[PDB]
C-alpha cells in the first residue's frame, strides 16, 4: 500500500515571527497515524492544541483558532508537510505563530528532510475530486477540478509597474514539476505602502528582504533575493498548497485560483466538505 508519513525524529527551529518581530521557537516531532498536522501552544499551561483542519480558521495569511487562541502563519510549513507528503505531525509553538523564516517553504523543506520521513503501517487517505466546485469574491475565483493527479493553476492581474501590465500565470503539475524544486523556495510580494501602515501600527515587525521581495510604488528593491521567474505566482501557489492541506489529506485533483487568497482559499475547502458528492476518500496499492 502507499502508507502514512510522519517525521523520524523530532526537529527545532528558531525564528522572527512575522508580527510579533520577536524569536519564537517551533518544535516538529513524529504523531501517531491519523493525528494530521496538530498545532501545540505549548508556552501556555494547560498546553493547547489546534488541529490544521479548514473549520479551525479565523487577512494578509492563515490563522487557526480555538477560543480566544491562535496559531499565525501557518501556511508555508503546511505546503512544505503537503509537499513531501507528510501525513502526520505535531507543531510545537513558544507563541501565537509560526517563525516567518526566509518567508518560502525552504526552511520548513529541508528541516523536513534533514529529520527524515518515517512511514507508518497504515493507508494514505486522498481526498478526490470527484466533480467542479468553485467559489467567486468579486473578481476573485477558486475552483476545484477532477484530475489524475495533484495540479495547481494560480493567475493573478496585480495593477503595479511591476507587472509591465501583464496577468502573472503559473500551472504546477506534481507529477512532473517537483514541489521542492519549482515552488517551496518562492517569496511573496510585500509592498511598501502595505508594510508602511503595519510597521507604523507595531505589526509585520518581522517582515523584511530577509522572507519577502519587497517592492516600492515602482520597482522590486531586492531583485537579488529574487529565486524564480514569476517568483509571485509560484509563492501564490505555495500559499495554496498550504491552504488546501487544511483538508487534512492529499488532494487528488486540480485546483484553479484567479485573484485568490487565504480567504477565498478557506471558503472553497469548506464549499467542498459541505459537498459531499463532490468528492470521495481513496487508498492505493
Ligand atoms: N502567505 C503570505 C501571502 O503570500 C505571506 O507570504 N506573507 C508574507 C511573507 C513574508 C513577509 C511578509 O511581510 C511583508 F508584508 F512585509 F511582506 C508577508
Ligand atoms: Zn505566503
Amino acid at each position: 500500500m502507499i502508507k502514512q508519513r510522519t517525521l523520524k525524529n523530532i526537529i527545532r527551529a528558531t525564528g522572527v515571527g512575522l508580527h510579533s518581530g520577536e524569536k519564537v521557537y517551533l518544535t516538529l516531532k513524529p504523531a501517531p497515524v491519523d493525528t494530521g498536522i496538530v498545532f501545540s501552544r505549548t508556552d501556555l499551561d494547560p498546553v493547547v492544541e489546534i488541529p490544521a483542519r479548514a473549520e479551525n480558521v479565523g487577512t494578509m495569511s492563515t490563522t487557526l483558532v480555538k477560543g480566544d487562541v491562535k496559531v499565525d502563519t501557518v501556511e508555508h510549513l503546511l505546503s512544505a508537510m503537503a509537499g513531501l507528503g507528510i501525513d502526520n505531525a505535531y507543531v510545537e509553538l513558544s507563541a501565537s505563530e509560526v517563525p516567518i523564516m526566509d518567508g518560502s517553504a525552504g526552511p520548513f523543506v529541508f528541516l523536513i528532510q534533514s529529520a527524515g520521513l518515517q512511514e507508518q503501517e497504515a493507508a494514505k487517505k486522498f481526498i478526490r475530486i470527484k466533480r467542479e466546485v468553485s467559489v467567486e469574491e468579486g473578481d476573485k475565483r477558486a475552483v476545484f477540478v477532477p484530475f489524475d493527479g495533484f495540479k495547481v493553476s494560480f493567475e493573478i492581474d496585480f495593477d503595479h509597474p511591476v507587472f509591465r501590465g501583464r496577468t502573472q500565470q503559473a500551472s504546477v503539475d506534481f507529477s512532473s514539476t517537483s514541489f521542492v524544486k519549482e515552488v517551496s523556495r518562492a517569496r511573496t510580494f510585500g509592498f511598501m505602502r502595505d508594510i508602511e501602515y503595519l510597521r507604523s501600527q507595531n505589526l509585520a515587525l518581522g517582515g523584511s528582504v530577509e522572507n519577502a521581495i519587497v517592492v516600492d510604488e515602482n520597482r522590486v528593491l531586492n531583485e537579488d533575493g529574487l529565486r524564480y521567474e514569476d517568483e509571485f505566482v509560484k509563492h501564490k501557489i505555495l500559499d495554496a498548497i498550504g491552504d488546501l492541506y487544511l483538508l487534512g489529506n492529499s488532494l487528488i485533483g486540480e485546483f484553479r485560483g484567479f485573484k485568490s487568497g487565504h480567504a477565498l482559499n478557506n471558503q472553497l475547502l469548506r464549499t467542498l466538505i459541505a459537498d459531499k458528492d463532490a468528492w470521495e476518500v481513496v487508498t492505493f496499492e
